[PDB]
């Protein structure tokens, strides 16, 4: 049966949740909760007018349907979501539940052991082989994006500078992605634990660009077959004439296992780019990688993504994912 709502209002907005979450207090519009049924503190978050648009209807649908998706150690999961609404024709307001997350990783560093850097990259390419395995990109991993408790384990999520782990290619409009834009991600944020420093901390995305060049070097002949345009062949190259870095220089200190993962990682060439489960056999992670233990996705019906749908369509879709929710154990 339904259960009995209590309402409140909390900095100008009205909070409408079953009774079972308690003690509601502010931390988008996100309350921590306490959740009578087990006793633990959880994160309420209530979408902002989700179906005022189609842009926002359908960005409420994707949301819904990734957190239910997520069923995996290393990503956040959805462990409730409902609404007031009794009837499809009331439906206005959508409440996603889940773990309460005391810390992100730049918390956590406020310096690593090599084994603690090991242990929070190993569950990032853990995590990231599973959302990979579903055709999804995280595509603004940071560690803000990051929730590490006070035994170093790891959940990816999306709460919504990000330039600083973005993908060369993306910043420079290239044709092509693939799933590897994480892992230049996981790259950057790698490389700022090991020497405590961000590892290209552009002003600007040509700034950023630039500093990218210095180190990983001007696209090779390989890459630069790929490349379509002339004008875009040049323009890489008018950005990589700053006096070239080394990785061995720039990691000096770093565990050479480290450093020569860090090589694999960032590369330009995103065919070329070592992928998240590859980076989970490489001998870095020797004292953690475990391939009975290491698991993919289940299908994830992404055809959704492709459709240009009215309002009333995606609030439907968004109410049949609501009323069909079933708690994890
Ligand atoms: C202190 N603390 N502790 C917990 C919380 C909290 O807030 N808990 C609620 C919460 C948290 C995170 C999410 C979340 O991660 N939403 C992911 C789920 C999909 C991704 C896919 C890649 C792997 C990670 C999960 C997602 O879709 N996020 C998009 C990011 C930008 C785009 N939007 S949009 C669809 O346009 O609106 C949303 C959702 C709800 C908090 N503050």
């Amino acid at each position: 049966e339904r259960p009995t709502f209590y309402r409140q209002e909390l900095n100008k907005t009205i909070w409408e949740v079953p009774e079972r979450y308690q003690n509601l207090s502010p931390v988008g519009s996100v309350c921590a909760a306490f959740d009578t049924k087990t006793g633990h503190r959880v994160a309420v978050k209530k979408l902002s007018r989700p179906f005022q648009s189609i842009i926002h209807a359908k960005r409420t649908y994707r949301e819904l349907r990734l957190l239910k998706h997520m069923k995996h150690e290393n990503v956040i999961g959805l462990l409730d979501v409902f609404t007031p609404a009794r009837s499809l024709e009331e439906f206005n307001d959508v409440y996603l539940v889940t773990h309460l997350m005391g810390a992100d990783l730049n918390n956590i560093v406020k310096k690593l052991t090599d084994d603690h850097v090991q242990f929070l990259i190993y569950q990032i390419l853990r995590g990231l082989k599973y959302i990979h395995s579903a055709d999804i990109i995280h595509r603004d991993l940071k560690p803000s994006n990051l929730a590490v408790n006070e035994d170093c384990e790891l959940k990816i999520l999306d709460f919504g500078a990000t330039r600083w782990y973005r993908a060369p290619e993306i910043m420079l409009n290239w044709m092509h992605y693939n799933q590897t834009v994480d892992i230049w991600s996981v790259g950057c944020i790698m490389a700022e634990l090991l020497t405590g420093r961000t590892l290209f901390p552009g002003t600007d995305h040509i700034d950023q660009l630039k500093l990218i060049l210095r180190l990983v070097g001007t696209p090779g002949a390989e890459l630069l077959k790929k490349i379509s345009s002339e004008s875009a062949r040049n323009y890489i190259q008018s950005l990589a004439q700053m006096p070239k870095m080394n990785f061995a220089n720039v990691f000096i200190g770093a565990n050479p296992l480290a450093v020569d993962l860090l090589e694999k990682m960032l590369v330009l060439d995103s065919d070329k780019r070592i992928t998240a489960a590859q980076a989970l056999a490489h001998a870095y992670f020797a004292q953690y990688h475990d391939p009975d233990d290491e698991p993919v996705a289940d299908p994830y019906d992404q055809s959704f993504e492709s459709r240009d749908l009215l309002i009333d369509e995606w609030k439907s879709l968004t109410y049949d994912e609501v009323i069909s929710f079933v708690p994890p154990p």
